[PDB]
């Protein structure tokens, strides 16, 4: 019954160091935190220490080559720092970004051991840098290392092989990284919910559209949910949850779940331009929690709005506590286009999955 949280300020010394007003801010995690103990909630869970990843530990995602090179930035002149990071595609780095990347995975780590040996059974990750767009061999978008590959490939490797991990992505972004890594696996599902525009969002690939559902032995475990239309709420992504991502969740039956949990889908996001409430939140998370006997891991990916992610993560806490869910309105009726979405979904998924029809 009981929750675990990882924090650690640690991860707030990652900064940028040309426009110390860069929406992915060291005070993410720090006003998150706070909003948790405000709430009563940091109270009535169990801490769970932060800790480096290690060099072996990033090998199960990432190449050599790509951590050296990350792991080298430590050490750099800030003139080197500022090279490094325009090699990249929307990357800052500082003397301390390979660091609180390292933490951010390794605290990942140590909650889904924590979970995995039912010392908790459920936890929430209060980290940064984000790691879902991270891919095995680069860096993009505010990412270094993907956190929550990482983290799959960890619960695997102190268990067993073939464990199956449902990773669920409902940062507003396409979790590029995340996709790629297991896109020839079956025993790790991948299901996001992005915003799209037909390409002409980040991360701008159409390999975020619907038509992607894997590659080989893993085609049908790459679940991707793209909105076309603009501003997205919790209409749509009930919708979404109910007939799409809980439905597949169940035939693949998990026995962990792994959630990147970027709030800029948020209502007051300045980058997203979606509406999820924190009761929204709340409501996912509890469908959630309902898989893999409530393993479940909420692992913080974007969010840039201080408020909205200080509310909707605590939200999301609150559930994992066993609190009940608040009351959710106006989810009906949907944007005509996330209908439209959602069907483009069914049907290319159709094939791999039952459960769909
Ligand atoms: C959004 C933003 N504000 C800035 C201020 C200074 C320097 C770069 C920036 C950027 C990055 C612009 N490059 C495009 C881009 C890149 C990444 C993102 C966010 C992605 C993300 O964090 N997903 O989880 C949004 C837009
Ligand atoms: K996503
Ligand atoms: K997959
Ligand atoms: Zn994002």
């Amino acid at each position: 019954p009981i929750t675990g949280l990882v924090y650690d300020q640690r991860m707030m010394l990652h900064h940028n160091m040309w426009d110390s007003h860069h929406p992915e801010l060291p005070q993410r995690i720090s006003r998150i935190f706070s909003r948790h103990e405000e709430l009563r909630l940091l109270s009535r869970c169990h801490r769970i220490p932060a800790r480096l990843a290690t060099e072996e530990e990033l090998a199960l995602c990432h190449s050599s080559k790509h951590i050296s090179i990350i792991k080298s930035s430590e050490h750099m002149k800030p003139r080197d720092l500022n090279r490094l990071g325009d090699e990249y595609n929307s990357i800052f780095i500082s003397n301390e970004s390979y660091t609180c990347a390292l933490l951010a995975a390794g605290s990942c780590f140590n909650s889904a051991q924590a979970i995995l040996t039912g010392q908790v059974r459920n936890a929430v990750a209060i980290v940064r840098p984000p790691g879902h767009h991270a891919e095995k061999d680069t860096a993009c978008g505010f990412c270094f290392f993907n956190t929550a590959a990482l983290t799959a490939r960890y619960a695997q490797s102190i268990t067993r092989e073939s464990l199956r991990v449902l990773i669920v992505d409902w940062d507003v972004h396409h979790g590029n990284g995340t996709q790629h890594i297991f896109e020839e696996d079956d025993s790790v599902l991948y299901i996001s919910l992005h915003r799209y525009e037909d390409g002409a969002f980040f991360p701008n690939s159409e390999d975020a559209n619907y038509d992607k559902v894997g590659l080989g032995k893993g085609r049908g475990y790459n679940v991707n949910i793209p909105w076309n239309g603009g501003k997205m709420g919790d209409p749509e992504y009930m919708a979404a949850f109910h007939h799409l991502v809980m439905p597949i969740a169940r035939e693949f039956a998990p026995e962990l779940v792994l959630v990147s949990a970027g709030f800029d889908a948020a209502r007051g996001d300045p980058l997203g331009g979606f509406q999820v409430t924190p009761e929204g939140y709340a409501h996912l998370t509890h469908q959630l929690m309902s898989l893999a006997a409530g393993r479940v891991l909420i692992i913080l990916e974007g969010g840039y709005n201080l408020t909205s992610i200080s509310e909707s993560m605590s939200m999301c806490t609150s559930m994992l506590l066993g609190d009940s869910p608040p009351s959710l309105d106006h989810l009906t009726p949907l944007k005509t286009s996330a209908t439209v979405s959602i069907n483009n979904v069914l049907r290319a998924h159709a094939p791999f999955w039952s459960s769909l029809r």
